[PDB]
């Protein structure tokens, strides 16, 4: 582990709280440089030390025991979590004069949205090769870092130790059928969750299955029910999502193959996510009561 001097840290605001600890924005000095960090004040240390160097996995900058407490200095992601970032892009909601004037539903382009999807895939490929299973992949656990690079994170909810207050049943909407029905978690179930995350990206942060209860998922998913294609989505992108949600876990693509499909889409001249406004346009719904 890299060890940080207590005196090398200037703390600022609290940016997250929980029964188990808090997260503070801070400035640290490391090696020679002064830098931003998010410091978790209270395992997690070992995991971040192994994987964090990957540019699509949130990194450990350093650790520090001071008095009773352990402090983990985590790479600061200035743009916050991807779900909120996606929703803030809904410029017809958040800046209608700009949205209408520019005939646009988002400040994010099709390519930027695909780059986020590719970033998460790249990170998941590496993580799955290192034999980790995420178990709670969703846009709320992705950070948008320096230079808009997406970083995979985990805020502790799955371990009963959340920082920042999620409705307990909310993760059901990202769970593979085999996780729902048999409590099985594998790389293949992480791929299913990934598909739901891709759907989040394309829908600019819609609540998956908005208007449906979790109970309805248990009944309908094994009947072949799946998230509908967003109106703004090319068939190719939706086909990729649908691959992620094949009933048979062993028929889902690997993260490496996901990344190859996305890069092939990124490389073409064609536009895959339509961000244009038109009459009767509507965003995928958000159900705040399913979430909070
Ligand atoms: C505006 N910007 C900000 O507010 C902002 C806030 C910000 O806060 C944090 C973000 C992430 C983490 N930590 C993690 O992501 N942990 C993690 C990752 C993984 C992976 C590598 C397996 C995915 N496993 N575990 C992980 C591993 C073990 C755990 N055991 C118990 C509990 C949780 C655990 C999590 C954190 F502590 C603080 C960072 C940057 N910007």
């Amino acid at each position: 582990y890299p060890v940080l001097d207590w005196n090398d840290i200037k703390f600022q605001d609290v940016i997250g709280e929980g029964n188990f600890g808090q997260v503070l924005k801070a400035r640290i000095k490391k090696d020679g440089l002064r830098m931003d960090a998010a410091i978790k004040r209270m395992g997690e240390l070992e995991v971040l030390c192994k994987l964090g160097h990957h540019p699509n996995i949130i990194n450990l900058l350093g650790a520090c025991e001071h008095r009773g407490y352990l402090y983990l200095a985590i790479e600061y992601a200035p743009h916050g979590n991807l779900l909120d970032f996606l929703r803030k892009s809904r410029v017809l909601e958040t800046d209608p004069a700009f949205a209408i004037a520019n005939s646009t539903a988002s400040t994010l382009s099709s390519q930027q949205l695909l780059h986020f999807a590719a970033d998460v895939a790249r990170g998941m490929d590496y993580l799955s090769q290192k034999q980790f299973i995420h178990r709670d992949l969703a846009a709320r656990n992705i950070l948008v870092g320096e230079n808009y690079v997406a970083k995979i994170a985990d805020f502790g909810l799955s371990r009963g130790q959340e920082v920042y207050k999620t409705m307990g049943r909310l993760p059901v909407r990202w769970m593979a059928i085999e996780s729902l029905n048999y409590s099985v978690y594998t790389t293949n179930s992480d791929v299913w969750s990934y598909g739901v995350l891709l759907w989040e990206i394309v829908s600019l942060g819609g609540t998956p299955y908005c208007g449906m209860t979790c109970a309805e998922l248990y009944e309908k998913l094994p009947q072949g029910y799946r998230l509908e294609k967003p109106l703004n989505c090319d068939d190719e992108v939706y086909d990729l999502m649908r691959q992620c949600w094949r009933e048979k876990p062993y028929e889902r693509p690997s993260f490496a193959q996901i990344l190859v499909s996305l890069n092939r889409m990124l490389e073409e001249r064609k536009t895959y996510v339509n961000t244009t406004l038109y009459e009767k346009f509507t965003y995928a719904g958000i159900d705040c009561s399913a979430e909070e």
